[PDB]
């Protein structure tokens, strides 16, 4: 009867994703929402990673009722971030509509590695916090539209 | 009569109120039924609008039109810019995609200010518009007989 | 016999928009074709329009051979213009592709009102005629192609 | 049995379009390679151009084995330029993936005249010849994987 | 085992070589096998992938996971954040779109000097943090059963 929520997080930096994933784990808790997580190599995988649960539970597997998706992504001296920050929240944004998923959007788009922590803490921002009650949110319009 | 459902996001309470209080109105004086439901952010309503649009295909709502409402002011962090490009991006598309009505109420203004100048069904009441807008859609939608 | 396209013009400015029409009208009646016109609010509902029209003639409405789009974007003082140029720009080439159909694109990006009419003017720069003009060579492609 | 591709070039500077093309007919006409030739009046025009060729094929036109877009966009005045310049890359690749095809990219962007030439002529950097030879090699990779 | 198909876009021979290397021996390390082809761009591995799964439908080779390699450097040109921003676009949908595991290990560098940061295996290796990248995206697509 509870929502059970797939959080797929990206992570490279143990220590952020560590307290995005408590973040979002907190929340869920309080919501009462079972869970299971998967991690990824980075942000742009987490997309496919949602299709390839989705697909799965077409087979039979775990039918997800929601999806949290977790991230860091600063901006520092290369050019190899402004794209997958974008591209990211594309992807995620279109396989929502094309899949009429629930989906939390976590992924933080940071400018230093401060920011990052301001952010990742459920105490300070707890952005993975809000991407769990996003989720769960959208979980709940899912269900009152009957998708 | 056209019944829209009315998707919008709030963060600050106050500004989403002049936009829905802009949306209702438009509506109303059209003589146009709706229902509300609200999202955190507008990178939500696009999703939002397909879990409508797959209810009613299981006998849920047949709406005729939605109407899109958000703020998002650019202010220092970068999760700005990119919510307002996909928000408008992905409800442009599903509009085309899904060959539905959808009027967009999404601000994307500079500065608080800016917001209330725009939100306000006094002002400039970017809800109205985007409430006639998903009318016109509709109309245009009727006319076309899609 | 001779070809009709759907004119979708997007009018905030009543004046400039008459000026794109008669450029696109002036050139459509120049070459021998036809066509009906379209009003919505804005750019970003041209390409849902046109999908419309696509839709009616499915199902016994009017078959166009073409597409023309008339719209005047001006950069003002609120960023909410750079968005409308880019998604309505984006928005109508995929409708293209996708659909596989003949469209002009006559959406002005222009940075005030004074380009607007060197734009929008038969008399000048004429977009709305070379919109039309680029909607009539599309059409020719499509029929030559048989799409 | 040698490939037949479709050149869809953009033509707005005749001279800078006659160097491209030339350039691209030059390529294939050394690989033995075949070719139609049409033309649109701006790079947002060839994804539909490509699309309308592979609707036309299935509707017992001719069968391309590939396509080669030419254009020329300089930066100049208006801010129509890098818009065309993104969006009609993003048609094209978007295009290329979703009906798995060979597409040689040959749509210039250039700061100038001066760049433009030195990309569009043969002589030079042959943009056009690599395109069209871009175009040859994704025909052969496309061969390969039996696609 | 896996067998992955490596799809690299290769202008600067050096650099092309130190990716596919390190993304070699980070597969055959995993036991993985694999095919390698070539690709003038970073633009046309989206397609060529594409390409792949199409042949596989006919009989063709059943490739398990991709890695797309290839280098972006910023010059003093702009059309190198073009091609830049459409590769990795394109590749995320393919990857959503067909539900495939890709590793992404196009490379979008400011100069040359970083390119080989990111290229040696001895380095960043994001040669081999690609491959590694698409073995895990294959695991994970096998433990959902996609
Ligand atoms: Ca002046
Ligand atoms: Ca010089
Ligand atoms: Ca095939
Ligand atoms: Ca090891
Ligand atoms: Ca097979």
């Amino acid at each position: 009867d509870a929502p059970h929520l797939l959080i797929v997080e990206a992570r490279f930096y143990d220590d952020l994703a560590d307290a995005l994933l408590d973040g979002a784990k907190a929340a869920l808790d309080e919501a009462g929402a079972t869970y299971d997580v998967v991690t990824v190599p980075g942000a742009l995988e987490i997309p496919a990673t949602i299709s390839f649960a989705l697909d799965g539970a077409d087979n039979g597997g775990t039918e997800y009722d929601g999806f949290v998706a977790l991230g860091t992504v600063i901006r520092g001296e290369t050019y190899h971030f402004d794209i997958v920050s974008n591209e990211s929240c594309r992807a995620l944004t279109d396989l929502s509509v094309e899949e009429s998923i629930a989906i939390g959007n976590g992924i933080l788009t940071v400018e230093n590695e401060e920011q990052a922590w301001v952010h990742a803490r459920r105490e300070d921002k707890d952005k993975g916090g809000f991407a769990a009650r996003a989720a769960l949110t959208m979980i709940g319009l899912r269900k009152k539209f009957g998708a």
